[PDB]
Formats: C-alpha cells, structure tokens, sequence
C-alpha cells in the first residue's frame, strides 16, 4: 500500500496547494526532485510521481515532464478542457495517471450516492451552493461540475467567494412539502494533500492508463 | 384519476383535496364522521381518518376495486387483517409517514453508515416547543438506519415542524444530511406519489420504499 | 385595536391573499374589495386596502385607495421608480405602509446587520436566500432589505426551490473564521400578521408614508 | 519583539501558537507541558493552552519572572480563577475560552437581541473534534452567559472540527440562527498574541478579550 522515499515532482509547487503537499509528502519522508511554477522550471532529481495542482495552461509541462522522467501522474488542477482530457490520454499510454477534482473521500462518496438518489427524487428541485476562500480563480468550483454531473442534468450552482473557506459543497433538493441538503465540508487543504499521496502511492508500480480517484480509495 | 377521500373534511384530507385537484385528478367520494357521499367510481381511495373508519373504507374499496393510499395512524391486529384480506383484491399502500423525504434518507443513511463507519455520527432534530416527546420518533427511526446507537440532540423551539439533522465526521471532513419538513402538505405528495403508483397495478401490499424506489 | 376593520385584498386568490383571509376574518374584520388578475369585486367601502399582488397591479390598488379614501398596507416586491412615485402621490392623501418584509425577525435583524457591519467591516459579506419554486422576482425583496442595512451592495445568490416560505443567510467571513446571521420564516402566516398589525396601525393616521419598523418599534 | 513561553507547547494549540509567534519574530524562551518544564530564559509573556491541573505551574511560573498570562485553557474552577485573581494583583491577565473576533463580537450582540426575543425560545448547539474532553465548551458556557440566562447546550463530539457554534431562537413563525465557525485553530494563536502584545507594558489587572480588540 505504501512506497519508500518516493521521489516526486510538484507543478504547481508554490501555490496552496502546492504548500499543503510539501508538507505532506516531507513528513512521510518523501523527497520533493522537481519544482514547476509560473516562473519556472527546477529539474534536481528524476521523480517518481509527479503532483500538479496548478493551471490548465500548465498542463504541457506537466505531461512533458512525465514523458520525460516515465513518472505518474496525480493531476488536481480543475477548469479542464477536451484538449486537456486528450493530452492526459496521450500520457496515460506510458505512465499511470489519476486525475480527480476532488480529493477528499467523501465527495466521491456522495457523488455516487447523488447520482441513485436524483432518480428518486427526480421531480424535485434541485440547486448547488459551494463555497470556497476569496481567492479562488475559478467559479463553479471543479467540485460543483462534478456533482453536476452525478446529477446527470444541469442545475444552478452558487457560488461564494468568502473569507479562507477550504471548500463547503451543498446541494438541495425541494419539493412543496419539504427539503433534504446534503452538504459536505473539507476541514482544511491538507484533506486533497492527503488524498493527493493515496493516489501517488497507488500509482507508483502500475501499468500506464487513467485510474479513478474511487478507484484508489474503493 | 378518480378518488375518494376518507377523512376528506379534516387538516390530511383538506390537505389532499388541494394536491391532487391541482394534478388535475376528480374527488368522486367523500366520507367523513358524519357521512359518505358516492358521486362516481374512484380509481383510489386514499384514508387518513382514524382506525374506526377502516371497515367502511375497505367496504368501499371492495365495492369499486378501488386502491388504497392509507396513512390513518394506531391502527391494530384487527385492522391490519381487514387491510390484508383487502389487499387480496386490490393494490394496498399502508404507511404511517408519508413524508417522502424521510423514508428516502433512512435506505440512503443504511448504505452511507457502513461506507463511513469509522467518521463520528450524531444526530441534531428540532421540532416546535410544545412536542412531548424527546428524541422524536423519526430520530428513533434514523437511528435505526444506522444500524447503531447514536447521540440524539433535541431541540424545542418555537412552532419548527421538524428538522433532522445526520452529521458524519471525520478529522479532515464533516458530511451533514438533513431534512426539513416545511409542512403537513409533505404527506399529501407522499399519498400522492403513492396513489398515481397504485393506478394500474396488480393487487396486494406495496411498501411506500418500493413506490419511492420501484423496489 | 380597531374593530370589526372594513378591509380590501389586491392579490387575493394567490398565496399571501388566502392567508391575509385567513389572518384578518378571525380578527372579525371583513373583506369588502376583491382584486386579482381577473377583476374587481367592489361589495362595500374598505377602511385599508393590503396589497400583495404584482407590481402591475399597483396602479389599481393607489386608483381605489383613492376612491374610498383608505389606508394601504403594500407587500408586493420588485416596485420600480414609477410605482414609488405613485406611492407617495398616494400617501399625499392616505396613510401607507410599503415593506418588501413583514416578519418580526428580519426587521430585528436589518438594525442588528447595521452595527454588525461596521465592526467587521474587512469581512466579505454574501447573501444566500431561498425561496419556493414560484416565486417571479429574484433577489427577493428582503434580500434587497438586507444589503441595504449592510450599507452596502453584496452578492446575492437566490435558490428557487420546492415550497420554502423564505429563508435569508447573510454569511460574513474572515480567513479564520466565518459567521452566518439566518432567518427562516416557518410560514406565510408571519407576513399577514404583520400586515394585520400595519392594517390596524393605519386607521386613523394622518396621510404620509410609515416605516414597518415604526409600526412595530 | 518579545520573549515568550508555552504551557502546553507540545499540544494542539502550543504547536499552533509556536508558529504565529515565531513568524513575528517572538522568541520562545519556556516550554511546559505534561513531561516537564524547560526554561531557557526570562519570558515577558507566558501564553498558556494546557489543563486546568497545570494553571498552579503557569501561576508560579508568571510570579517567578513577573510575566504576563494569556489563558485559554477551560474548564477551570472557582480554585483556578482564585488563582487567577491573585496572579493578577501582581501581573497583567487575559483570560478567555475564546480567542477569536467573531466570538467576542457576538456575544455583545447576543446580549441586545435576546432582550428584543425575550420571548422566543433559545437553545445552542456547539460541535468539536472527537477529542475534546470538556462538554459543554467554555465558548458555549460564554454565549449562555451573553444570553443572559441558562439555555439548552447540545456538545456534539465529531471528527477534527475545529470549533462551531449555533444560538438557536425560535417562535410560532420564525427562526433565527446565529452560527460562528472557527476555520482552522490558527485564529485561536494569533487571538492569544494580539492579547499577549496587549499586555506588554500594561498595569496589573484582568482585561477582557474584548478589551484587547476594543469591542
Ligand atoms: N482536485 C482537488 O482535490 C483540488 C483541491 C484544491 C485545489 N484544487 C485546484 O488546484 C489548483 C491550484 O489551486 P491553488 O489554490 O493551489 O492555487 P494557487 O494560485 O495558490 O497556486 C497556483 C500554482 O500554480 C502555478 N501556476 C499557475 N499558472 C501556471 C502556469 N500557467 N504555468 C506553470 N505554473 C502555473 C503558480 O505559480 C502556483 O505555484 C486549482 O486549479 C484548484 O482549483 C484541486
Ligand atoms: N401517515 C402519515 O404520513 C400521516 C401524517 C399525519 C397524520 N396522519 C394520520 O392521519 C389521520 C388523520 O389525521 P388528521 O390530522 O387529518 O386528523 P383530523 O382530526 O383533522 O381529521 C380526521 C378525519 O377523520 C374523520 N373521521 C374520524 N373518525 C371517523 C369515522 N370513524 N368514520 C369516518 N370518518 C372519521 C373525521 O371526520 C375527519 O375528516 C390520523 O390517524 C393521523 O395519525 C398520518
Ligand atoms: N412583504 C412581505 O413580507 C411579503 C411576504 C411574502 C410575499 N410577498 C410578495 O407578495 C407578492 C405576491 O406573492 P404571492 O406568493 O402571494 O403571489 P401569487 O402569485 O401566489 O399571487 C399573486 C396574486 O396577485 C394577483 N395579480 C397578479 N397580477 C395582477 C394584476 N395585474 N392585477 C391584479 N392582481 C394581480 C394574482 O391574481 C394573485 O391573486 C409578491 O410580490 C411577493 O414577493 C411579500
Ligand atoms: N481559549 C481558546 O480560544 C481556546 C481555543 C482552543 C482550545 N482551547 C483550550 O486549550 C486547551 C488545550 O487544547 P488542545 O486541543 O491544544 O489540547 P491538547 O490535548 O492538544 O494539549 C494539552 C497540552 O497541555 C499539556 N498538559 C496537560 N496536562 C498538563 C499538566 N498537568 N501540566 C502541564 N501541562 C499539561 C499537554 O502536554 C499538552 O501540551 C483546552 O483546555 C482547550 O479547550 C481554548
């Protein structure tokens, strides 16, 4: 399940997340060899595994750089396009890739509950509210679309752009009688850091292609 | 759909008059403590009266081969039996809630609790300030679903109808999944729901789950 | 206290009108007037007329004030410029009280959001309400309320979902910590309450325009 | 810049005030904790997140070097604020179950709302990590206090959650919810050090939180 001083990659390595993994990977003595940002590109070792939590506009580097070293890849980065999906299908026939928008266990144990529950609940509204810290670039949240589309239809999102909110997810379901919510809280970045080195240890040792995030937690 | 209401003059059957006539279906039976009026053949008969009332409701369903939508609460071994040999002749939905909302959480907490569990669950229900009883029935129910004992908090206040809250937790993520009844008007879509299910189908009992979840 | 009120409903066969009905007659008043969509049913002469229509049917509403020289208690939301000034025209010659808000709860709130702003100024501020399916107009009136006791324009993010009454959260958050201020109106019957308490505030007051708040505070 | 020490160093909250301290440039120059005390050198300041059992240390610790105490360990008793009075006849005090502004901030506005919902029922509901050994929290024991009689407290005991805390009022018609959550314990640590430079060069005596924030 898990693997010795891992040599691994961040893109995206000064950014929040970026941060949040360091300080993860380092205390179980995994050890950082490649550093990509915006402002550059830091090559030391050669990785195992690479972690990008960036921008789409990015993601070249980062499958280069896989290509490059035969490392994994663990992509978080959201706001993926069609050409981004293809690049990634492109890598996965050399490396193993896991590309998720939420690395936390419970959104995709909900995502799967949401998407038996909306056939029953079929006839009611339904709206998602997410909420995410001042910063945040993109709205709706990649975690918004996914449930989205566990929903299997399209419904409002809402979003607010508040204080350091890590990332609260609702959605409500109504009808004239009644509501139900099911809401999910990530308690801090650290939970994707965490979820992010699951993936990683999942990946390292197993033949190239896309893996599910439900894939290495279920 | 042609129906009946027994009960049709109290706060249920009031409540159901104004659902289903909004769906468009006819009231072509009404009976109440003080009489029965027969104006045409009901499809369905839907009963939130009280348990004397049973014997006249199943007479009529006989008559008609009319389904049942019943929601008539303290009913006993006796009336039970009325319903199954009932049910021998017509499709039969029993339920003593209705809300929806509820009876789908309780299947949906039965299969999340054992996805998650080692995540700390507690449940928070509130209802309005003259309730007799703590923790309410639901919470008991919900409790239930979850396949163990857990800490219920009870809150009275004001004239809440009912809320109930589940809250799962672990160290990094906390899950809360809660329900609001707004109004009485919930178990008149519940009956609903489960009149427009019983149109067409063969006789016996069905749950309100296999109504809400086509089994 | 004013007996036995002679009352008129714009807006009476839709939800607020059935409840204001319910409200007023088991206050022994009686309903006079009659308006919806449909028509004008004019039975004897209203002491106030309660307005909780559309914006489209003020211009009848502020014609039968008028008329029958009776006091307005206006709930519909969504008023533009033109209808404010046919308000005042109106309160030139009848008492009037317009709230896009008739609970006690939120106009306790609106002074309280006031102070509570000034002291987290740095905070970001959002605006989540909810409301039943069919509701015409978003943001909801209180919500508009509510930014304007913030002092200030804010996010508002407006749920139309199943039969919800009216809930209102203003979220205000820090980068430690978050702090949301909620109001649920349980029902409908909050609103014609307060329309009733505005209804019996106007009998008998000189013309001009009244604040809710002064009809309760 | 300041010389500083921890009770409670190696806790949760020790640990958090360690790293908002030293990235203002503040010196630790005292550890204390379960294992033992380690002084180093004179602390202007001693900032203590500990146990009720080790206020008698902080006391004489403080004495010792006459510095000044930022407290927020709960759960004390009438000895510990005894204890407490007596250290601050000799160096200035903050003591607070809570060190966050929201906090402070609400419970004056608690005080003027529940005097205009006098009679809307109250209660509050108050949720922490899984590991927290005092039920109810000293913050919710703070706003029943702000509200100015006893209310229903409801602990719930989840996951990591840092602090959340609910006043609940209700009536026939209407409910009101004031909620406050803590997002990480961070602003805990950087509350005690705003309150620790406060009390640089301050005259002996008790002074509230609020005080240190000015309302
Ligand atoms: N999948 C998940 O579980 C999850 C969780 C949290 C965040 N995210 C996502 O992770 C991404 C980063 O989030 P964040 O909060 O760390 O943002 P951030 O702004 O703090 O960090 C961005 C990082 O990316 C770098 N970067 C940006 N554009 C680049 C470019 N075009 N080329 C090279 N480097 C570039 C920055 O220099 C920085 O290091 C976002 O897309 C966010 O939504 C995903
Ligand atoms: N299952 C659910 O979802 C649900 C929800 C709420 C209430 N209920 C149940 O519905 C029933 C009705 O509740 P309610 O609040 O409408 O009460 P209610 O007192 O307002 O109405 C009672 C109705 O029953 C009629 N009735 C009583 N005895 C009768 C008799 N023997 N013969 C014919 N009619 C008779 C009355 O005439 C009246 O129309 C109760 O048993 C209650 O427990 C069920
Ligand atoms: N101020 C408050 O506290 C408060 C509370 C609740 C709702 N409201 C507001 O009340 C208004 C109506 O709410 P509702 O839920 O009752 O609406 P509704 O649709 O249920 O009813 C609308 C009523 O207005 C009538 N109407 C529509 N257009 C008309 C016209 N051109 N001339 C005459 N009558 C017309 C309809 O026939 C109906 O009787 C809305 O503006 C809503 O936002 C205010
Ligand atoms: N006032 C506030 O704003 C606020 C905020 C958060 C936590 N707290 C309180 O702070 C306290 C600590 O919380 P935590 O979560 O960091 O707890 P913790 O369990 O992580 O740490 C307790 C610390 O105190 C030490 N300790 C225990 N008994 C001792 C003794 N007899 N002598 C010396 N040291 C002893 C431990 O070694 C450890 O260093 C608790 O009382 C908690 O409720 C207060």
């Amino acid at each position: 399940h898990h693997h010795h001083h891992m040599k691994y990659g961040i893109v995206g390595y000064s950014g929040r997340m970026g941060q949040e993994i360091q300080k993860v990977f380092s205390e179980k003595g995994h050890e950082l060899v490649l550093k990509v940002d915006v402002n550059g590109v830091e090559e030391l070792d050669s990785p195992d595994v690479v972690i990008d939590f960036s921008s789409p506009e990015a993601l070249p580097k980062t499958v280069d750089l896989c290509k490059k070293y035969r490392a994994g890849l663990v992509l978080g980065t959201t706001a993926l396009k069609e050409e981004h999906l293809q690049m990634l299908r492109e890598l996965s026939k050399e490396v193993p890739v896991v590309q998720a928008y939420n690395f936390s266990i419970g959104i995709n144990v909900l995502k799967r509950f949401l998407s038996e529950l909306v056939k029953v609940l079929e006839d009611w509204d339904v709206e998602i509210v997410e909420t995410h810290h001042r910063f945040k670039k993109d709205a709706p949240s990649g975690t918004a679309i996914l449930l989205e589309s566990a929903l299997g239809k399209s419904v409002p999102i809402h979003s607010l752009r508040v204080g350091g909110v890590p990332g609260d997810h609702v959605v409500v379901f109504g009808n004239i009688g009644e509501t139900i919510e099911i809401k999910h809280r990530a308690i801090s970045r650290t939970v994707f850091a965490i979820g992010a080195l699951k993936a990683a240890e999942f990946l390292v040792g197993k033949d190239p292609g896309m893996y599910s995030f439900e894939e290495v937690i279920f």
